[PDB]
């Protein structure tokens, strides 16, 4: 608390915070993300971009999120979204979602472009309860092992 882009110097915290995202993840039994995604090249990459905001105090990560907003586009998309498991109960995935969301309206984009892992059912639900509605299925390269991963659009308003 509050939300700000991430700079070059906090990965160190990020790629900390993805360790124990991941670890979460897959002791509940989500098979979603790996070893090598996200992996620093991704983030890297998404810093450099000036796409990747944090929630944040001091040097403490709550909740971060990639936001995609592209050159006169129609649409934004959601991607690689994940809160530390110690802020789940408090709900600051929440926090950080509606202000990303905030931001795309009156940038006035009109969608808003999610995915998950069919398995990751607390995302799936979450998902649902911002409106979003799932409609496509689909593979992704390199986690073939994990089946299907769902597609969400919101129209936004």
């Amino acid at each position: 608390m509050k939300i700000r882009v991430a700079d070059e110097k906090e990965l160190p915290m990020i790629l900390q915070f993805l360790t124990e995202v991941k670890a979460y993840m897959d002791v509940v039994g989500i098979t979603q993300w790996t070893k090598d995604y996200p992996s620093q090249g991704d983030i890297q990459e998404d810093i450099t971009k000036k796409r990747l905001y944090l929630l944040v105090h001091e040097e403490m990560i709550f909740s971060m999120a990639t936001f995609c907003m592209e050159q006169e586009q129609d649409f934004v998309w959601l991607k690689r979204f994940a809160t530390s498991p110690n802020y789940i109960a408090k709900g600051y995935g929440s926090l950080l979602f509606h202000e990303l969301e905030k931001r795309a309206v009156w940038e006035g984009r009109r969608k808003m472009y999610a995915q998950t892992n069919h398995t990751n059912h607390r995302m799936i639900r979450f998902f649902e309860s911002k409106g979003f509605t799932k409609i496509h299925e689909s593979l992704q390269m390199n986690r073939l092992d994990f089946g299907s991963f769902y597609l969400y659009v919101k129209e936004l308003e």
